[PDB]
């Protein structure tokens, strides 16, 4: 209504193709980006029709080609090694010495139980984990990493920071809360903490792909593949001093499935991190190919996941909405389609690129 | 017609919500994300709405409070460091010497005009910068730089690394082209290359806000938010071990702007690579305030800029489609609108924590 | 005596200056470092002579000018954050899955004091603090931390691993042990898990320079090197895409002492990891200065500290052999007192620039 | 002799064992490390006498083992890809828009000779061979590089960025020099900048082992030490997130041949920067083994180098002192030695992995 109205205004150049009508509502419109499917995509026994919200459309196709040579070839086996969202405040005092007394409390096993009561009110769904206080001159990060069921749960990660942060004024009164967020958690930025330690959901995804279907179906052998992961996903990486940027094109898949699914487009920055291995098995006949991905991070609850189109998406995945089995678990199971999806796309190109040699 | 019939393939579960009708076309429908207005973003000289497809919302707001303080304190001035989109393929020879033979021919300056020719048949578009050969054992990570116009233009940089890497085997028949990429570009992942060197436009934007308007409108002070970037955005990231990531979050605007605008949105990986500087300046009075970027990947001509509500975003910028005035100043000036737009962002958030304490 | 006859044989060009005659012993002869004194050196309460090997000589000066700043200023306060070396070996297995496995077991609580009572028969000295397997495709990086005493304990940690990794054929005999180092520790190499994680003794060591004394002694103000500090050590260092290099020179401080003191100088590489902080305090009057080292990897115990003239600088600093009070103190002590020497270092070299202005 | 009387002073708490006698002359002293030979080193035709100061003695063993390996299988070959000493000011103005016009300028081809005019007067031998200015809000970091001849050449450039700084006040008089060293050179600090982008002696060093002499000698196969290469160096050190890490043990040679050559040992931290490459050659009868190294930073001239022992080890491999053939010679010689010490080491020590299997 009032939206319609404030298109006119911005328009007294032309905002024309931009369409108003047929979303349900500061908004003046809303954009169209086109869903392919790729799939099946076999995974842990589930077939998955696997929604891509892109433009680009050969990235579907090359998807595709990716989940096939899967399909052939037992399908992959994912693994969630660490399921838990951070957020890290940054604190300070007069001194180091009193900043290593909030780390070693808040870092004593014993305090732990009082620390996740006070953290835990901030929902239904809290249950705190870990505190991580890395001191810095007199400032210390402290990095809380909780789970927070199906939501990617960054507002109840910060209601849980914040208890804990006010409960602290007692034995700390002297403490500055100098940020809710120290750029230690690290959000929406590539950071070495979230490599090393992981953020959300950390996934590892494997296949092995025959000799026979490396020749007759990817047109390349093992020896290629084997060799091309190195030289370009390994020491290409390493010579251009990646972090975390040890793949092909994990940031093409895990986008079009995050815009697909209502996820936020702008944690596409580390949930991209992704080591790919592949690896000569059985006398050098076959290949295990994997993507190692510490820091995934996916709801299938809140933000744009509850929109119309998103909701639809993630339903054909089966993950819509919270967990009836307990909750965590659809949040936990997209991940690992993401890991799948990216492990194909992985293949694809890697196979295409081998193959035109 | 088809992508009607195919999404009754796929519920014989629902994919009711995803709309199939409100787009002119392997596409099974679309997804609606909303758009919201960040403005006016007063920018040398010119004033802006910015276009943010987001669903948060609260963000468009945060971007908003950002640009009007800046509007009332002079607005932003954008300086373009350097433009150029880049593709690396790995190639190889018997010998790390025989490899370095292939360095010092493509990096002496008198055979450049050959390479230059060779390359920019690619297009009429395309005009090759320079050449950066980095040797590994016997593998060449060969960095071709090119002004592209106004496409982002990476199908244009791999036909003109194909006609080089052809016209190489007169001279080097034994080189071995193992991939046309070898992740030395990086493209669409965080690498120290893209940060040291730049990858598409290299932007810095600053403004100065006054005292009086840091005390009456950000409820805080110079003082605070200089120190605030120092312990978040600089001491913060360095602690957590960042690459690029020495902001607060870049990375939802860029993100919300490159899906309004039809961008490649597996870009903002490197696009939203971004140095926040805060400085005091006028003995304490005043706060200088930047955003340096090193790799801002965009284009206003091809991929999904020419669909219609994508085009009706660029166009309410006034870069919608190729330059008239000269080749790649539509695309110039969209990367200092997203610099812009980020500046605004880092002041709005970096403010709101700051005035918290 | 075959030394000697070794020597002959070797001009048999002129190996003349080498001296021969002064050392008690394949050695066919030692190098001459000249040892300087930084000091007093105030440090929690005691006063120490700081013995830098170092050819520079400027160097020692340097680092006295900034042990005498601080004398008059209250001294320097260290702080040990955690002391444990780690060895990280990589094994692997037939699947992702399968290595799962074997990281929820070593990480599983219950199973720590078994993995602990078979680890710790290394020696009198071992104790297993933890084990992180971080997964990637079907191989497992397992890092084992433990406290060694006095010693430096790299074949003590050795022992532990290899203890555990032969207990481990029980229940994983499908396990293929590839190296009994995988690069994960990550020994003499700059890695992020070093910085993030720790290695050996991490130490803050801090001082309060008073507005008065930055004039009058070190000729400049306490905006000025807080100012240098941000733009040198902390932007400059990001700008640069450095990994733990947020500082000046600790390199240099670290090395003298590590050489003079009989410490391994490959280990260097790491242990110079520093963050610089300076920071105005009371109502800017007056300034914290930090150094924060989270991989200070020192013995007093073992490799060349046993050495004459070694053992006589470690003796000097009173830290020469296994702790009488208790086993670790003096190894912790001396690392405490390279932050030291480091913070006087970094205080005299950012002076000397600031005041160069 | 007043070292003699100031030994007394400081025991007046025992330094006994720490020679006075043995020195030409603030010593107080000096302290001795045994020097053990690694050879024959065949490096590029020549044989080498490999003088490593060390304390641990099983490192000579150890590299000895990979110099003979090499010896029977052809030695090495060495390429200088590029040869450069850096020093990097950082240098601002009140705006970046005004920063970016020194940067415009100072990278302008046409100022070059000027520039270069300006910074040569720094000495007979310094020859500027580019400038990189780097803009980060309104601070420029202006990257000099320049050839100075047999000297590790730190003064010489210093001298010469002083030059071009007091001539930029013509044009530039509204500059701020902050400092003479904004780590964006960056020197005793790991850096992307060094790895991307070379500082002093850039080497690849390369040889290739037979499947006879894999098997024979090492004790292993072409196949295990390509995988154990693959695992550990390759993608161990990616998951530990290294910086310039991609190596065994690169540190260790570097560091033991820079103390007997009398070299910094604090530029030990960005020297020992290596990727190691093992590559199966020949339908994967042999391997192709490497390092690139792209930061050694020596000199043959000045500092350590002109003390009797130091000497002694530079004129045992022939590079002692200025080149008579022509200025740099001798430096650029050191620095393959180093590569070539560092790729037997690696052999060695990656042989020793493989083989305990
Ligand atoms: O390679 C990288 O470092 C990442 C890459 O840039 C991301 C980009 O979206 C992928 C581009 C791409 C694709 C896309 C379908 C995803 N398909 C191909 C099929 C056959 C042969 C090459 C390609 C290339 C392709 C074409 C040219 C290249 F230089 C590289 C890849
Ligand atoms: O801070 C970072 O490292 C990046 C951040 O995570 C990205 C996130 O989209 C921003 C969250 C955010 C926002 C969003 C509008 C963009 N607005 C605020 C307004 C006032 C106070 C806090 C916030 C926070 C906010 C709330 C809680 C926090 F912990 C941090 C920021
Ligand atoms: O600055 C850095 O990034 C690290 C530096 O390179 C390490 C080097 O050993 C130090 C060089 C150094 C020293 C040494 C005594 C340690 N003293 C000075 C005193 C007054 C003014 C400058 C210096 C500089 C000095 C001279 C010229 C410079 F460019 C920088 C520092
Ligand atoms: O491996 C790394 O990441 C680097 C390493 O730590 C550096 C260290 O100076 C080397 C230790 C070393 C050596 C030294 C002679 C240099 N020799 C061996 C011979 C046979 C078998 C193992 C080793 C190990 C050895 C022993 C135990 C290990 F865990 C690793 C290597």
């Amino acid at each position: 209504r009032a939206a319609s109205i404030r298109r006119e205004a911005l328009q007294r150049r032309s905002i024309e193709g931009l369409p108003l009508d047929g979303f349900d509502y500061m908004p003046v419109g809303y954009i169209q980006i086109p869903v392919g499917i790729a799939g099946p995509l076999l995974l842990d026994g589930y077939e998955y029709s696997v929604p891509m919200a892109t433009t680009e459309g050969c990235l579907v196709a090359s998807t595709n080609r990716g989940c096939k040579a899967m399909f052939i070839s037992g399908g992959a086996t994912s693994t969630v090694l660490k399921d838990g969202m951070t957020r890290a405040p940054v604190v300070r005092f007069a001194s180091a010495r009193r900043a290593s007394e909030l780390k070693f409390f808040l870092e004593n096993p014993e305090n732990f139980d009082t620390l996740a009561v006070v953290f835990n009110r901030s929902s239904r769904f809290a249950r705190l984990q870990s505190v991580k206080c890395t001191i810095a001159g007199k400032n210390a990060y402290v990095r809380f990493c909780c789970s927070t069921g199906d939501a990617m749960g960054m507002n109840m990660v910060s209601k849980g920071v914040q208890n804990v942060l006010e409960y602290l004024t007692d034995d700390f009164p002297d403490m500055d809360v100098i940020g809710i967020s120290g750029n230690f958690c690290s959000d929406k930025k590539p950071a070495a903490v979230n490599w090393i330690e992981g953020r959300g959901k950390s996934v590892v995804c494997e296949a092995v792909i025959r000799g026979e279907i490396v020749n007759k179906v990817l047109k390349t052998s093992v020896a290629a593949l084997v060799e091309l992961n190195m030289l370009k996903n390994l020491a290409g990486s390493a010579v251009a001093g990646s972090l975390g940027g040890f793949n092909a094109h994990a940031s093409n898949i895990v986008s079009a499935v995050f815009i697909a699914t209502g996820q936020d487009p702008a944690q596409n920055v580390e949930s991209s991190q992704c080591i790919t291995m592949m690896e000569a098995i059985n006398d050098g006949k076959d290949i295990h190919i994997s993507v190692t991905m510490p820091s995934i991070e996916v709801g299938t609850v809140g933000g744009g996941t509850q929109l119309a189109s998103q909701s639809a998406c993630l339903n054909l995945l089966g993950v819509k909405g919270a967990s009836t089995e307990s909750p965590g678990m659809n949040a936990r199971r997209l991940a690992t389609i993401v890991a799948g999806a990216v492990l194909a796309g992985e293949l694809s190109l890697m196979s295409a690129i081998a193959a035109g040699q």
